């Protein structure tokens, strides 16, 4: 399971800023940052379970997103940059 | 063909800022802005390639990326929020 996370925070205020440097470690263990709040992670169901209630916990709900997509097997041949 | 579209670029600066705004305009011309740098667009495979260009005119090469994922049919299912 490849799931791509992508985290909306307004990064010009410190608060914003350190919720993304605490969600980049969080994700980080679970994969690439290839985007500075954009991540490649490789996690278990119960793993994606368990980030989401940490992610739940540092975002602030009411001004932050984050959105995950389940990429399929294969999603590398999948990807391109610009 | 749906594409993800995501844009890194530094918003602290305007000219980033800017930026943002015309990546913007013109992916929502193709889909829907999801949240403030990310787009969910439906294209052409010639519609992917104008686009392409246009963005590559638009964004600051040395410090911007953008990346595109090419996510299947029913894509929207595959799809989770939080927040």
């Amino acid at each position: 399971m490849m799931v791509l996370v992508t985290y909306d925070v307004n990064t010009e205020t410190p608060a914003g800023r350190k919720r993304l440097r605490h969600v980049a470690k969080l994700c980080v263990d679970y994969g690439q940052r290839v985007q500075n709040s954009v991540f490649e992670c490789s996690v278990t169901p119960a793993e994606f379970v368990d980030i989401k209630h940490r992610l739940t916990q540092i975002i602030d709900e009411k001004t932050d997103s984050i959105r995950f997509y389940l990429l399929g097997k294969n999603w590398q041949r999948r990807v391109e940059t610009l």
